[PDB]
RNA sequence: GGCCUUGUACACACCGCCCGUCACACCAUGGGAGUUUGUUGCACCAGAAGUAGCUAGCCUAACUGCAAAGAGGGCGGUUAC
């Protein structure tokens, strides 16, 4: 809230409500709307959540995964609606809010532990 | 020119035979800056399915228990090859 009230508003008119909690170093799927023509589908996004920004409106996440043998990152915006749905599979226990180390590290080395109740 | 003996790689029989360099043509081959294929010895990296061990996070029909639960099992995690 760093912003006039007059934006803070016109901002928090389009806030979504139904988002889970999530934190970095969590395994999460999200489903994105994929449009051709007039085709409609969901392709699913899984991966490590190596980087969160809290902005309201302006919030978005990292998500990085291993496809096909080459490493690929994608930053969503967490209220666009094309982020259909967000599943958090597994919860990681890290020690920084930045995941960066994560991308020169290959196989074993790049395993999060699991954070147990 | 004629007889005996002797040496000879000559027998078209010394107007014999025959050797090497240089020139011409053809063939196979050695060396050679490098270019390239296969295979292999060490050292390290990464590492699937699978097998062996450990683990206590989650889920659970046959057994025990009136029931909470227990035993057993599965998924997961983890190390070695």
């Amino acid at each position: 809230s760093g912003k006039h009230p007059l934006v803070q508003a016109i901002e928090n008119s389009q806030l979504k409500t139904d988002l889970p909690e999530f934190a970095p170093g969590d395994t999460v799927v999200v489903q994105v709307k994929v449009k051709e023509g007039d085709r409609e589908r969901l392709q699913a996004f899984e991966g490590v959540v190596i980087a969160k920004k809290n902005r309201g409106l302006n919030s978005a996440f990292t998500v990085r995964k291993i496809s096909s043998g080459v490493g690929v990152e994608r930053v969503f915006q967490t209220h666009s609606p094309v982020v259909a749905k967000i599943e958090v599979k597994r919860r990681g226990d890290v020690r920084r809010a930045k995941l960066y180390y994560l991308r020169d590290l290959s196989g074993k080395a790049a395993r999060i532990r699991e954070k147990l109740p």
